[PDB]
């Protein structure tokens, strides 16, 4: 009975699930767009188009605080009763972690929040100052970490607790919360935070926040890679064990000299789509909860024997920003790489026989690019179409292109697709039915992020070589060159490198939403007309008219109120100590 209640306390951790295509943390960034006509599904549209409001929103807050309540209730049921002292202590530590985590999941969306330290309206807490919240949550995580095991329904570990504290302190040190908050006059009305009066957010840069984040990110990384038994996924032969062909990559043929590159492509596909039982020791916190794959599949996949088609929805549509910020094979940005095609020629055909639709921008790229992206003329998957890779025809309205007559008008907005998280063994059958190979946990925390977090902290503190040394394990694993001091220039700073490595490595893992926000760069990356793609919403285009830089045509905008999630109007009314977020 007790375990059942305990298990139920974990029920809210799938809130804001990474990679779920209708979720606003996933489908509102510059990573990829969804068809405008899909805006009637879910909340992504409201958030991307700034129509979310106090009366139109994802009331995430209702869920987190409900499960926080369950945690405290469990602790009470325990006190009134079963299990050893040691086991009861573990249960209490799991609840402590969960309460802290639920506050963090709320904080990262809403900003300053009520701290609920236990289960009349005048006694209601309003928001506490952001820095108060950070301190309280961090302490709670440290306390739970003392008790929890470093390694083991994925139950809490000290490793996870320290990883959450690391990300929390990284966020707290970031511009939004450490000197660049765009509403300096926003404060409480008649609620006070101990030590902060009515203030809600710091308006002054504090270097010590970066020193504290570095210490936490370092401690999390060491714990994960020692007692936590974590290491970067580096198996490069699983494709062979599953009897799969090496993938087709334009410009990198399957020849002896290119075997390492092609194996790195498959390693990256498996890195984010495998279980610990399959040899993956990189995941720190993963959930059983799955997310939809059909939204990223191409339209027509395979014609069945009865004459109907296996079909995807083809809606997850990577931007030109994504296709321009994954690296070249030399580990540089395409625009900055002196050996790469000049941008004036990016949209020309690469001239590959039988695959003339492949443009030059898509040749000469890093293994992560071919692992996770897909494009006109290229392959999608490995066993996808009854045992063979699927060749994409993004300009053919009778295969993978835009077609206004298709039910629901599913299509790629940009002319590109992603295959990240797609199991290489995924296969659709002529006789009907299909397989997606072996499911994998949805990643909340994995070890690559801890390296990137340490790099960002070093960069902020001016420790250039140390930042480089934290990035290079991730770069090497992905099969691009290591960084050296010679690579750090006015044109491409250590911070530029850290932010871009994060963009690439953690692409579509629910980070970009938060990172652009904490960097206070909403206008720069999420603003009107920033999102671009090919000319992909014209039926049956020529190669020439298809491959033109085209602004994504939907009401995307950035205004500063969008840094924070608005509070449900009823919560603002129900709680007299509660203030609405700025601009809402
Ligand atoms: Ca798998």
């Amino acid at each position: 009975r007790a375990l059942g209640f305990l298990y139920s306390c974990y029920g809210g951790v799938s809130t804001d699930l990474p990679s779920a295509y209708l979720g606003e943390i996933n489908s509102t960034t510059d990573e990829y767009v969804l068809p405008y006509s899909w805006n009637t599904d879910g909340y992504w549209g409201a958030y991307a188009f700034n129509t979310a409001s106090s009366t139109n929103q994802d009331w995430l807050w209702g869920t987190t605080y409900q499960y926080i309540g369950q945690c405290y209730l469990f602790l009470q049921k325990l006190e009134n009763a079963i299990a050893s002292d040691a086991e009861k202590e573990q249960w209490r530590a799991e609840c402590q972690f969960l309460v802290a985590y639920y506050h963090f999941a709320t904080l990262r969306r809403y900003g300053p929040i009520p701290i609920t330290d236990s289960y009349p309206t005048s006694e209601y807490n309003g928001r506490f100052h952001f820095d108060y919240c950070v301190d309280w949550i961090a302490n709670q995580l440290d306390e739970a970490a003392k008790v929890l095991p470093a390694n083991r329904w994925g139950r809490a570990t000290s490793t996870i607790a320290k990883a959450v504290k690391a990300r929390l302190l990284l966020y707290a040190a970031s511009p939004l919360w450490n000197g660049s908050f765009p509403y300096p006059n926003w404060q409480n009305e008649n609620f006070e935070t101990p030590g902060y009066g009515k203030a809600l957010v710091s308006n002054t840069y504090d270097k010590s926040k970066w020193e504290r984040a570095l210490a936490a990110c370092q401690e999390a990384l060491t714990l994960a890679t020692t007692s936590g038994d974590r290491e970067l996924y580096d198996d490069d032969e699983y494709y062979s064990r599953q009897s799969l062909n090496l993938p087709f990559v334009p410009g990198v043929a399957d020849v002896e000299d290119n075997k390492e590159f092609l194996k790195n492509v498959m390693k990256m596909r498996y890195a984010v789509s495998t279980r610990e039982s399959e040899g993956n020791k990189e995941i720190i916190w993963g959930l059983s909860n799955q997310f939809d794959f059909y939204s990223r599949y191409p339209l027509r996949i395979l014609k069945k024997s009865d004459g109907t088609w296996h079909a995807g929805y083809s809606g997850v549509s990577p931007t030109l920003y994504t296709f321009e910020h994954f690296y070249t094979a030399n580990g540089k940005l395409p625009e900055k790489d002196l050996d790469f095609t000049p941008s004036s020629e990016w949209f020309e055909s690469a001239g590959i026989s039988s695959r003339e639709d492949i443009i030059k921008l898509n040749v000469g790229r890093e293994p992560r690019f071919y692992a996770w992206m897909a494009f006109d003329g290229g392959d999608y998957g490995t066993k996808f179409a009854a045992g063979s890779p699927l060749k994409l025809e993004m300009r053919n309205s009778e295969m993978h292109g835009y077609n206004p007559s298709l039910f629901n008008r599913d299509h790629s907005v940009t002319g590109f697709l992603t295959q990240k998280f797609v199991d290489p063994v995924t296969e659709f059958y002529t006789a009907g039915g299909s397989t997606s190979g072996t499911s994998a946990p949805t990643i909340l925390f994995r070890l690559a992020e801890l390296y990137l977090n340490v790099a960002e902290c070093h960069a902020a503190l001016g420790n250039t070589q140390e930042a480089i040394d934290a990035l290079n394990p991730v770069r090497e694993r992905a099969g691009i060159p290591k960084l050296t001091l010679a690579d750090i220039t006015n044109n491409m700073t250590i911070k530029d490198w850290v932010h871009n490595e994060r963009f690439v490595e953690l692409w579509n893992e629910g980070h970009r939403f938060f990172d652009v926000r904490r960097w206070a760069e909403g206008a720069k990356y999420f603003g009107a007309n920033k999102r671009e793609g090919l000319n992909a919403e014209v039926q049956s285009p020529t190669f020439e008219e298809f491959n033109k830089r085209t602004t994504v045509d939907a009401p995307y905008v950035w205004e500063n109120r969008m840094y924070l999630n608005p509070v449900f109007y009823n919560e603002v009314y129900k709680n007299p100590q509660m203030v609405q977020a700025p601009g809402y």
